[PDB]
């Protein structure tokens, strides 16, 4: 149906997870509590959360034919995630990583295997019929190509009435100067704690006041700060805050940011206020932190 | 599965594990996200590695080990088949995980950090072994793990051999590679007993000669005890009391020693299974494992 789906453009990675009691010291040999294979990656994880929340969703990302992609595709389908827009690559490998999750505190150590796999381009995005989407979320990576995709969405929206415009969100998660041009695109801009700290900011309040001038007219800038909850700032100038909802036992924080992002997107897509969406994001990601994986989030 | 001729195969009973190996510039701090230089998925495990070598040496061979249905087992089974290893006797498990380890190798200093597989998968039991028709095997090699259950499997092989003529008896070998006291009862079983340098050093022995003379009294009548000592070659000792030695055949450049013990073990087993002498099998074991050390993986062992 027209204007019914939420699209997430980004990465998909096969995470081989080991759950440990204590983080291994260098040059030591420890035994894990349990092992897992999880479909991971920023946009891919957000799609999982969106499907668990009851939102019809679709993933757009690069994958290469093979047994790693075969596992990932079957998991996307198991979670009712639309994979029709996946950019299949003739050359390269589908990403895979080693994740060490500390059971005593939820810390997640990641050894990524970045592969030759080309990024999703603006020409790949050109081929996408935008009518089926109500929201499009893009994870900042190949910034110059992504700006064209965002301009395509802006152009599409100039021909639509207010109730038919596709809402857009962007995430600047890596501290790379190429990505900072993405701040000026989208209705909602998520900027990570890592990026904020690299830019010299020491709190979510400092970052939002310091970076708001970079967002486009009327946009909302969101900054999550792990156990300190999350803050948002919109055109009225009023800083909003939500305390975190930490679990009494933190066991798995892998994908907590993606859970927060998907939950804020979901709440805003349902007509909820920015203050409510901020709270809801902390509530869902807080519950995730006390669980292995994403089952049991709602 | 196809017809396997009677008394043609070499069986290795033991472990199979999926080893995810990552080469890094710097060791990752806890809760950090780093990018590795290279990643590798390798089928590992002592018995599993010996099967690979046996297939490359030209021996028909089979693996017996625990696996649980799933994606990790799917990868391992496809790798066993890639190396022509018979997996018909695998003990499939209803509960547990197929073993998998994470190895982080620091490129700047050679350090290896290992997150070892969990223990949820049950080991191959004596009741699982009872159900196996032994006629297709000429040799059975057991990797010491769940010692009390393995002793029953060894007694089953002994009983089988009491009803066979000399040319139909299945030759047996055991490996004591881990320094655990439960395993030391396995010294008294098998025609050939391999004991690792690690085990020998833990028992207070400082050379392969010290270990063989020190432990020979624990082996069964007429058995051969074998001990490899990395760059110092390898020694064997049988009932004649003569300590046999072979110098190592190191490669021009050492590249990869992972599975060198398993290569030595499979090569000694192979040579003895072909009717060669203990001295000849010892030399052959050093020659094959020496060539392996100068290669990545097992391709090119010849
Ligand atoms: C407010 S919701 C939120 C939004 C974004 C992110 C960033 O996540 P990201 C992109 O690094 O995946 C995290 C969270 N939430 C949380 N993060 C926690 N930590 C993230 C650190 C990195 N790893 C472990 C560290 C601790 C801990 C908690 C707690 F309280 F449970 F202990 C919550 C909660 N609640
Ligand atoms: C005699 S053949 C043999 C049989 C068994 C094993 C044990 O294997 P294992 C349980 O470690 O899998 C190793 C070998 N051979 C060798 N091992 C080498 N090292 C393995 C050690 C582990 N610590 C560092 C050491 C380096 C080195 C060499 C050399 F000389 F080429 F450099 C040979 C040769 N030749």
């Amino acid at each position: 149906p027209r204007g019914s789906q939420i699209l997430c453009v980004g990465l998909v990675v096969l995470d081989v997870i080991s759950l440990v009691d204590k983080y291994p010291k260098e040059d030591s040999e420890i035994r894990c509590l349990s092992q897992r294979w999880q479909r991971g990656g920023n946009a891919s994880n957000s799609c999982t959360v969106l499907s668990l929340l009851g939102a019809p969703c679709a993933f757009m990302g690069s994958m290469a034919p093979g047994h790693v992609a075969d596992f990932l595709v079957a998991d996307f389908r198991r979670r009712g995630v639309d994979v029709s827009q996946v950019a299949w690559q003739s050359k390269g490998d589908t990403p895979s990583s080693c994740c060490i999750i500390n059971n005593s505190n939820g810390n997640r150590t990641i050894v990524l295997h970045d592969t030759s796999l080309p990024d999703v381009s603006a020409t790949d995005f050109e081929k996408v019929d935008l009518t089926q989407f109500k929201w499009i979320h893009i994870e900042g990576r190949n910034a110059s190509e992504q700006v064209k995709m965002l301009q395509r969405i802006d152009a599409h929206n100039t021909r639509q009435p207010p109730e038919q415009k596709i809402r857009v969100s962007v995430e600047v998660e890596k501290p790379r100067e190429e990505l900072f041009q993405l701040f000026g695109y989208g209705d909602v801009v998520f900027v990570s704690k890592d990026v904020a700290k690299h830019l010299g900011f020491q709190s979510a309040e400092e970052a939002l006041r310091g970076l708001y001038g970079r967002v486009r007219k009327g946009a909302v800038l969101v900054c999550a700060w792990a156990e300190e909850g999350a803050d948002a700032l919109g055109p009225d100038g009023k800083l909003l805050h939500s305390d975190a909802f930490p679990p009494p036992r933190v066991v798995d924080t892998l994908g907590a940011g993606d859970t927060f992002n998907a939950s804020v997107i979901f709440s805003l897509s349902q007509g909820r206020s920015v203050q409510e969406a901020l709270r809801f994001g902390c509530q869902v990601a807080g519950k995730k932190c006390g669980l292995q994986g994403f089952d049991g989030i709602v």
